[PDB]
């Protein structure tokens, strides 16, 4: 087969919550979609206290944007790194066969340049992130990470066959940090990462996180910056983790599909209050609102959730609905 | 719909691991089931070395009250907060729809009452807790957690259709305590729980549970406690965990039908050996007894099985069986 | 039904990742089939700074040998205990049903010998461990666990139906030490097991490994020792977890078929990049390869793969594939 027949497409990528424009089914044969990635150090406050940390990331950002795709297209992605940083990178996909999911093939040092293209051969979602020879979790939990996800050409269906499309799609990656707190029990602060890869491994080595946050941040899914819907529509959530086990979980809500390994060739489950996603993988949930109001998306370990920073907030518009839930007796005194 | 032409029932709550009396098939339209339930707080003794904890708890027990109705029945419940208490407190139930699953609408200050009346839309087991703005992982790391029921209204079936009719039912609650220990290694006590808030979030926030314990203590389903069943009897066991994940398993047994997740609109799994229950849902496993004897039902991550407190005990009567297992040669000097 | 009139078969048990010769369809009616084991205690050194450990082995491996058999096929074991041990050990099989899965009737003090016979009447990959009362974490945690592997007697099948054969069939063991260290942070060193008993169970009671290792070593699965394959055959890894959860990935490859709880009777998954294989139960995976090269199958909890040692390596000859993945750029400088 000759791949300078097929049409090619440049995308631009978005800052996560939002993904980029997309069609749910697809309307032409095989493509070549072509991203653009830069890679970024830079210093990053993960708390209210103001702490901070040295994180890397994909387009400036934690975590990486969501690209999409649809089965069969070919990916083509190019990927720089300015001469301002000082590490070497090079990406690594779950969704691409052979050589280490691309990580042998695309090692850049700092002023470089690269570019890798394979095909997507598997629908669902998938986990990519970075990959150095020596120095794997130091870089993934950082902030190098994100997924991509690899729509089938007819579209989603259900577990009897019926489609099913969505209106709105959302992406949440969650994001377990290490910071190296010193004798007096207070986080330290170094200059370049590489005064801080000793305390950061030794740190690593307890395998319990400090901090667990949606989108980069404690807060940065509530207030202003929530998500939003109307009762009636249909969400897509996709849920990303990439080195630690991970419990969604919608407060007032259930999962109305749940494809929890994320996986698109396999039935989902109906009626989810709680799915476990795999630590290293990516699940999807789909769901239609019924009832107007805030919703709570956390992290079931509710430990995690409401003291280490794994909570985000929903704002959906709408009618209430007496029939479903009702306040019989106000409290009152007796 | 009026709400007032269908019949109500009112339904006394037992202590677990036993459930009230109900019907495994429904012979009426949709009812209204009235519980009641008194929040209460005390003093419990979690081991045997007599450590002591501040429990609150739903009608003075760890777990709670195991409710059982119907799909698309209509749960009305009636919650009291005696004048002795000192906490504010609020239900909140993964089954419930809108609202933070009842908790915007149920905050009780101590000496006060509420109703709250929600309709039961998807079967399969849940799980109910505890929830005040600022303090949910110390209210239900406390024993403020329990489960629901919601049956189908033709029964249970199988992976192909048959149904599925059990003879017994017990209730097992996994619930893990973070008990503050002062810098000689020795637990702390404390006056009332305002005191205890503290060291409670210092302990907690290092993800590991220093008890884990079934029905609230100890060996409290071990002994004269155990739970019983003769050979070829059917049991239903619900189990339920609210803050971290669990995997139930019998020594000796298996699992015929096992719903991992408690959503009975899926198809159950076969023949399961260890079946893994998240964090914050309830999972139901089903078994017909084939050998006599004694029976141990573990979590088996078996440091928390036999170091920290999480077993129970089964007593089977019957006749034993030498074609499944046989002891051929008794152990002997050569 | 008389035994006496099945035929008898013996098996000499190999040393993992290789398993013994057999039929992956049966050609013949229920048989006996004749294992031997023999307990063994030892040093074993399992880092590269000679961190050692005292392990309990059987037939002197970590883990123990995996043993194939059909269904409805009658399996004896005869266990040996030298008078050169110094421990009661006992066996006990997550696929025999009553009496703890052959615990209460298989106590052989040092010098003894004992014969168990059963039925292994449900397909798919079972855990075995030793299980004493009163030190089961001790004994299970030090090296006492394996597998057993019960094939349908028709073969392996696909989700709709159509037969599944493998070319070469791979037993992972990962286990986890908890070695006690001492304040000033070095492991500890003792003569017999019934001095470490003490600091083993006060480190094991923090539920954090200090290794984590692949077939009882680190790097005991990369180099020379690496697994090996070619491009097209068909290979069956069998994992095995006997404490703790762990998440298998194969770095450039997927999981064409996965039994994540390790039951035959129920449908393999499709196209998995990550399963959850829970704690104390055994998971199988079906991959048919695609490229040659090198390739990295860990445990997708990167801290515990790249920091513990939870790594091995596949080894493919084969010719590549520019369709799947390309590098279009080579790093170049702009
Ligand atoms: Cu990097
Ligand atoms: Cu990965
Ligand atoms: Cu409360
Ligand atoms: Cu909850
Ligand atoms: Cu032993
Ligand atoms: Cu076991």
């Amino acid at each position: 087969v000759d791949i300078s027949t097929l049409p090619r497409v440049k995308v631009d990528l978005v800052k996560p919550p939002f993904v980029h424009a997309h069609d749910q089914v697809a309307k032409t044969g095989p493509r070549v979609v072509e991203f653009t990635m830069t890679i970024e150090e830079k210093k990053l406050v993960i708390d209210r206290e103001g702490t901070e940390i040295h994180a890397m990331t994909f387009n400036g950002s934690v975590p990486g944007p969501l690209m999409v795709v649809h089965e069969n297209d070919y990916v083509e992605l190019r990927l720089i790194n300015p001469d301002t940083n000082t590490l070497l990178h090079n990406i690594d996909f779950h969704a691409a066969t052979g050589a280490l999911g691309g990580g042998a093939l695309t090692q850049v040092n700092p002023g470089e340049e690269t570019t890798l293209r394979f095909k997507a051969t598997k629908p669902g979602v998938f986990v990519y992130h970075c990959a150095p020879e020596g120095m794997v979790p130091w870089h993934v939990t950082s902030g190098m990470n994100g997924a991509i996800m690899v729509l089938p050409r007819d579209g989603l269906k259900d577990e009897k066959g019926q489609p099913l499309t969505y209106d709105k799609i959302y992406y949440v990656g969650e994001q377990d940090f290490y910071v190296p707190k010193d004798e007096a029990g207070n986080y330290k602060k170094y200059e370049t990462p590489g005064e801080a890869y000793e305390d950061a491994v030794k740190a690593m080595r307890t395998l319990t996180p400090t901090h667990i946050v949606f989108n980069g941040a404690v807060g940065a899914l509530t207030g202003d910056h929530a998500l939003t819907a109307a009762v009636g529509e249909r969400v897509l959530v996709v849920h990303s983790q990439a080195n630690r086990d991970t419990r969604p979980h919608l407060i007032g809500g259930h999962g109305d599909y749940v494809w929890a390994t994320g996986k698109f060739r396999n039935p989902p489950d109906l009626d989810q209050e709680t799915w476990l996603i795999p630590g290293g993988t990516a699940g999807a949930a789909f769901y239609t609102f019924r009832q107007p109001g805030v919703y709570a998306y956390v992290n079931h370990n509710l430990i995690e959730a409401f003291e280490l920073g794994a909570a985000g907030h929903f704002k959906v518009t709408g009618e209430w609905n007496d029939d479903l839930m009702t306040s019989v007796v106000k409290p009152a005194s007796m």
